[PDB]
């Protein structure tokens, strides 16, 4: 991979590997996600993060994912090349933002996009704070400065607000546990597991004649390497469900997000 | 990845990934493990498979893994380039054996060594049986005739008979269950799912304090995607050395059955 030409955006071409594909033989959205990680760890690590600034890493802070939103139009078949380009932006006080869009490398259509929302966190007391000037300026310089939005649409998906489902849920799978490779190299849950869980209490049949178009999920709480975890699933509708990920025990919760279904 | 130059084995480099990694920034067994299963699969492509030959498809018959041996000298680290040469051999009716050799592509010193042995299986009724001579004409044109083994010692580990585990067992991790990210391209359980497993029951503290250099894994019998797991460890042991046993939480049916050495950082 590398930064493009004026060196505000990063690109990084992905060979789609066997393990990584589900039963239709095309690449499943935790493989998605995933890249999407890769991608985004490659180009802070392209322009000098060791994405930790000098000031965050002076003032103990961290960038934490408050929301993810993905909408896939057509999913990578094994063996095939899938191009995806990212890139962040400043959105003032409250935050930064990540985009990427995911493009066939053959024909060079879009066949995906994805934003995401991330907030700043004390690492040891985990309380949220605005982005102070100090920050904001070492990171301008490695952002667009005018708007540059993969969903730009006045009104589009990525922005909605999302209900908490209520007990009684339609689905549920229970008693989810995160093991080592469910874990990043900080031990801390990586977040494309949590989109594994949201999806573990979808029915199978479902999943087997439908394809996920698109999914948004909101961040709440970290779930801890011994915490057990319930996936909680209420059809709300082309099919759409509302969904719930709470501590087994207490009821916490970790994560409530949406997925939209198209008929195959 | 391409076939080398006399057609016999198969090369591909592969930089390693940010989530592919653990506390140490290398990446972990299982990562090795699915590498070393993606060249697998892009060396049957590339002559010509889709490893079912076409007797194969004919009689109903697929290749299972008995078991599955890994030797790792060094982990490659996070950007790092590893180039992994795999080739396949017959072994007379019993079955064929899988072999990898893992380098780093910078020094090109051997950083690791894989092993594997395939029996032939009735896809249907789960019966394994010989290799036909039908069969063995049909892969014979893709193998070394003469022997290539990446563990050729005369007493190496590869070739060990392991126990079974008796309870009580030292350690255990229980209720292990796959999610659809454990299954493959046919929804059937993952064979690296099972190595995860396994680890799941080490305790954490070793993990932190050591190196894991050779895991032996035999597999028995398949996890169906409504199974639910328990993975039990004892210490059988500057090296700790593990009995392991995965088996159904309810009836107590073994799955997997193998041994982990591992050397202190
Ligand atoms: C605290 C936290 C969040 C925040 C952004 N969610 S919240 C409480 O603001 O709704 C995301 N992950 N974690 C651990
Ligand atoms: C049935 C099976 C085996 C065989 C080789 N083990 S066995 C029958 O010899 O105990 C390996 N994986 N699976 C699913």
């Amino acid at each position: 991979g590398s930064l493009t030409e004026d060196g505000l955006s990063y690109k990084e071409k992905f060979v789609v590997r066997s393990y990584e594909v589900g039963s239709n033989k095309t690449a499943t959205v935790e493989t998605i996600a995933n890249l999407l990680q890769e991608v985004g760890c490659n180009h802070a690590q392209s322009v000098g993060f060791s994405a930790t600034t000098t000031t965050m890493r002076k003032l103990h802070l961290i960038w934490v994912t408050a929301r993810m939103h993905i909408e896939i139009y057509k999913y990578p078949a094994w063996g095939d090349v899938v191009e995806i380009e990212t890139w962040c932006q400043s959105e003032g006080r409250i935050g930064t933002r990540r985009d990427w869009i995911l493009k066939d490398s053959v024909t060079g259509e879009v066949t995906g996009r994805a934003t995401s929302k991330w907030v700043m966190m004390n690492q040891d007391t985990r309380r949220l704070q605005k982005v102070s000037d100090d920050v904001r300026d070492e990171y301008l310089v490695f952002c667009p400065q005018e708007p540059r939005l993969a969903f730009p649409e006045e009104n589009n998906r990525s922005l909605k607000k999302i209900p908490k489902l209520e007990d009684p849920a339609q689905y549920s799978m229970i008693g989810l546990k995160p093991r080592r490779a469910d874990l990043d190299m900080n031990q801390h849950v990586n977040n494309v597991t949590y989109i594994g869980w949201v999806l573990e209490s979808i029915p199978q049949e479902i999943v087997d004649t439908h394809e996920l178009q698109v999914i948004t999920l909101d961040y709440r709480r970290e779930c801890q390497q011994d915490d057990v975890v319930d996936s909680l699933t209420t059809t709300t509708s082309d099919s759409q469900f509302l969904h719930l990920l709470r501590l087994s025990g207490d009821g916490q919760e970790i994560n409530r997000g949406t997925t939209l279904w198209r008929k195959k």
